[PDB]
């Protein structure tokens, strides 16, 4: 039994990939993660210029989870689209590329360049509309004019598929507007829930101070924290987009929180927090462990258990 | 060394009391309440009506925290004003009573009758703007025209002293204007962070289910998970609302939980999940705990701590 399945006009070898942001930088990030047994690979978030990002000390781990507040800090769109056309070996696995630009402009932008290397690589597109750590940048997708404005000019500029990254949602009512703006873009072939739980805060008691330093000391959570609300993202975008994938991110650490956002809807599972910590050798422990429960219960696909939780 | 608070014209032995909903639906809640080691005691949120609330199973508890969707069941208001007026023991501790109507009109007709028990016996409403588990009812606070008006015809019917319970916010843009809102207000001198994050979804993995019935399992999180989400909240609201008390609520467990939550700026501190596993000795510990973090940092007050965390 192999994890092996097919997206996206894509073959995967199982459905692991890391989440954007994580160990996805540099080239030498880029080749890790390639050289890594994951299914696939994303690049880190990019701006038309390099950046930076917000001051050190931004990322901060915890037996629960992790805070940051990164801002972006990248190589620069010119990087990662080289990376794409150019470097990256696509006979190991596919590659998407997350872009984040701080306006529709800017967005607009990089996907008109990165539009012929999709056509010629297959690299496939990460629209991140969901980044809560740039000061004075509100996430995108918590306004649902500004996303439905952002949707139609990268749709209009790109003319190609591609996916969103989504941040959380708390509110029924707000999992039927967003699915409803998002069944609005027919080249939206994936949604991916959930970017950071947004503007955290972790105190640490013996000094009494924040443990990050950017926005005084507000940051995204990952990790074990998220998992519950990761799987009803999932799963409200999962029953709210029946004609979309869905790729699972959020609080996994194990083949068995993978086993859930599947059961969720999860086509692909992206690994934030626990690869950050762990390294890639995680990927070969999450792969040995889908496969034991999958072989403990029976099932022999993916398929035979997405999107089959059952309810009471 | 000591806990003691003198606000909103009432003295607290103590920081703590339950967190609304848990331990304080029937009499015998508030009798148990009353009898313990809280400072002070909260009531079921009520609506005009007796309701019997959603469909079991619909609270959940885990090594991390707990999910639930209730549905408001509860006595009806005419059983918590009589408990205010007639039953309850204010020379014990202060009683605060919360009112969740599922419209602005109902809650108008609450504290119309509220007001003259509130002014005769100094009950304390805590108005709730953040149920997440009434279907078809989303979250009031999280649409800021709503909350204008809630608090506008509350304010005018009531026109006494009140709080009200909010639910978390996850965006900076969000958190400005909330509190903008709330300062537009004169009569809320209180501001209770944070309710359950809502509409989480927990999976068991050997059943594949989800854990509660109504909603398709989506149900309000709180106890670990929610801790970071909490303080952030807490604090950002300290820091918006310089003229208002904020009461703290979510994650905690412990007195370090508590310390947590007055650094970041709380007054009184309120426990959920931790209270509903653990039952009402929790109080006893949380003070034995909080003095020993105070006696080891020397502090001998909570205004020598409070809303002091420190940044970098
Ligand atoms: C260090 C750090 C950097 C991140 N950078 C990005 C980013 O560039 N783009 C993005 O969409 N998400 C980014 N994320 C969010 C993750 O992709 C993921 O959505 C989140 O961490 C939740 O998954 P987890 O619980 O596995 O950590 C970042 C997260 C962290 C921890
Ligand atoms: C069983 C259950 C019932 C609740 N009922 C109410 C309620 O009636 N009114 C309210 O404002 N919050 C209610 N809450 C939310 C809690 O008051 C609290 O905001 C939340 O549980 C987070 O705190 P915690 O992390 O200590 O649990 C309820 C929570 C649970 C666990």
């Amino acid at each position: 039994m192999c994890l092996k399945l097919n997206l996206l006009d894509h073959v995967f070898a199982n459905p692991f990939m890391n989440a954007a942001g994580v160990l996805c930088c540099t080239e030498e990030d880029l080749r890790c993660m390639t050289a890594s047994s994951s299914g696939a690979l994303v690049s880190k978030s990019c701006t038309s210029a390099p950046r930076d990002g917000n001051p050190e000390p931004r990322y901060m781990a915890f037996p629960l989870g992790s805070i940051n507040s990164m801002g972006l800090p990248n190589l620069g769109f010119d990087f990662y689209l080289k990376y794409a056309s150019d470097l990256h070996d696509y006979s190991k696995k596919p590659l998407f590329l997350s872009i984040s630009g701080l306006s529709v402009e800017e967005n607009v932008a990089m996907v008109r360049r990165l539009a012929p290397v999709a056509q010629e690589k297959g690299v496939l597109l990460e629209l991140n509309l969901s980044c809560p750590n740039v000061p004075g940048k509100p996430q995108v997708a918590y306004d649902f004019e500004a996303m439905r404005t952002y949707l139609q000019q990268v749709s209009l500029a790109y003319g190609l598929p591609f996916g969103v990254k989504m941040p959380p949602y708390f509110d029924i009512a707000h999992f039927d507007t967003a699915a409803a703006v998002l069944n609005e873009f027919p080249l939206v072939k994936f949604v991916t829930c959930v970017n950071s739980v947004g503007n955290g805060l972790v105190i640490d008691a013996e000094s009494e101070s924040v443990v990050i330093k950017p926005k005084q000391g507000f940051g995204g959570l990952g990790g074990k924290y998220i998992l519950p609300t990761a799987l009803a993202n999932v799963n409200a975008f999962y029953r709210r987009c029946p004609d979309k994938l869905v790729f699972g991110c959020g609080g996994v650490y194990s083949g068995e929180d993978a086993f859930l956002h599947i059961l969720a809807g999860a086509s692909m599972v992206q690994v934030g927090t626990a690869l950050q910590e762990e390294g890639p050798g995680i990927f070969t422990r999450l792969e040995d462990e889908l496969l034991e429960i999958m072989a403990r219960k029976g099932y022999r696909t993916l398929e035979e258990f997405r999107g089959r939780v059952k309810t009471i």
